């Protein structure tokens, strides 16, 4: 007997820990002891689906002593409506119901067109340069940033202001530097606000603006920009990088993408199901149980944490046969959870698949000798933070 403790170590940079794939054989829920509070750990698809569709499972914390957390973790759950048990299901219902219709199928075949362009610009500019090259910062990091400045309606240099601003919000280790940035944050977009109230544009500002005749405060109005500007930007940069070094560690399914870039949503969707980086920590989606639960022969008390665990789900090979292997040509493959699923499902995924589907149709076919220019074992993802990431990919072509 030997509680096993979160995180747990990964020996490769990419992949499950060994002892999360040893607990998922094992059955699908595990005590488990972590940095903080004891939780249960669900490793199962089938049981971590079922769970992220059950209401009695919420971010928010029931506890009348609740436990301690991270400043990047009390932002996180703030910015997501979470941080008041008590009013988290009239403010959870109210943040989709805004921020849902701001992702519409005008908007969004609209930004598909830009996004594309932007990628023939971003890698010409990438195959005229000379290597060694840092793709995380020439591409990873300009795509999703460029798509946040056109959500929220402002110049594209604006990114280079806030183009930080997600990694130190979500620092772990420092709870002022977190606290610092996210007043940052909270600066510039009570400044968008008000600018939007006088020079409205097509944007998600201005439209929250004009929302139920003005009903809105701008403090409102603000929160919800900041979930847009924190969220959705650098999970995808992630995203891209861990894309690119699942592709260049599959030479075969790189070629198949190459010559047809017609399976470029297949592998968006094998990249998602695949890619996480590290110790996995931001592949665990937090809960507590607000009323008792079965899993299994397993109780699930009032009050308890559970950590779905997202990442060892997508790898379950009673969910996808082979689980561990990269293939973009499973017929019928059951839907990842790299997105979550029921009350929280990511309002954000077809923007997302958007963009990763015009990256890697591009990709390999403009940079067919496209490379690591260092071994992959110097690549370094950051566990400190809640997206975790890399902080650089050097390359050659
Ligand atoms: C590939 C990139 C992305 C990944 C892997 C991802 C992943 C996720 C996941 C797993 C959740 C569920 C959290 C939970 O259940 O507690 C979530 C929620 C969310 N995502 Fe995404 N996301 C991505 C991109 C985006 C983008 C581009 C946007 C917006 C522009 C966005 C906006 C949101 C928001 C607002 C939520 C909160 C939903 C809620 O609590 O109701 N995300 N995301
Ligand atoms: C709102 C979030 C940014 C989306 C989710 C994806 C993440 C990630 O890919 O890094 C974040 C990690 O931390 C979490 O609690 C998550 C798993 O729910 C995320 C919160």
């Amino acid at each position: 007997t030997d509680l096993p403790r979160l995180p747990f170590d990964n020996p490769d940079i990419m992949g499950i820990a060994p002892q999360m794939l040893a607990l998922q054989k094992e059955g699908p829920i595990a005590r488990v002891g972590t940095a903080g509070e004891d939780a249960w750990l669900v490793t199962r698809y089938d049981e971590v689906r079922t769970l992220l569709a059950d209401r009695r499972l919420r971010l928010s914390n029931p506890n009348p002593q609740p436990s301690a957390k991270s400043a990047a973790r009390a932002f996180m759950v703030a910015l997501c409506a979470g941080d008041d048990h008590e009013t988290e299901p009239a403010r959870h219902a109210q943040m989709r119901s805004l921020l849902i219709p701001r992702f519409s199928t005008r908007r969004l075949r609209l930004m598909k067109t830009r996004i594309e362009h932007h990628v023939d610009e971003l890698l010409d500019q990438l195959a005229a340069s000379a290597p060694p090259v840092d793709l995380h910062r020439v591409l990873s990091f300009r795509l999703p940033t460029m798509v946040v400045c056109d959500l929220l309606g402002v110049p594209l240099a604006d990114r280079e202001r806030f183009g930080q601003w997600a990694r130190g919000t979500f620092d772990q280790s420092d709870n002022e530097h977190s606290a610092n940035t996210f007043q940052q944050v909270v600066d510039y977009m009570l400044e968008l606000v008000a600018r939007k109230r006088v020079e409205p544009g097509d944007d998600i500002l201005s439209e929250l603006i004009a929302e139920k005749d003005g009903a809105l405060s701008d403090a409102d109005i603000a929160h919800l920009g900041n979930a847009v500007l924190l969220f959705g930007y650098e999970t995808t940069i992630v995203r891209i990088d861990l894309g690119t070094l699942l592709l260049l560690r599959n030479p075969v399914q790189r070629a198949q993408l190459a010559e047809d870039p017609g399976l470029a949503p297949a592998a968006v969707e094998e990249i998602l199901r695949l890619g996480v980086g590290g110790k996995g920590s931001n592949a665990l989606i937090p809960r507590y149980a607000h009323g008792d639960i079965t899993v299994g022969e397993t109780v699930i008390r009032t009050g308890d944490a559970v950590m779905l665990a997202i990442g060892a789900a997508n790898y379950d090979d009673r969910a996808f046969p082979d689980g561990g292997l990269f293939d973009l040509t499973r017929v019928r493959p059951r839907s990842h959870l790299a997105f979550g699923h029921g009350a929280r499902h990511c309002i954000g995924r077809t923007l997302a698949r958007i963009e990763l589907t015009a990256v890697f149709e591009r990709l390999f076919r403009r940079l067919p000798d496209l490379r690591l220019a260092v071994p992959e074992e110097s690549l370094r993802w950051q566990e400190h933070r809640i997206t975790g990431g890399f902080d650089e990919i050097p390359v050659t072509f």
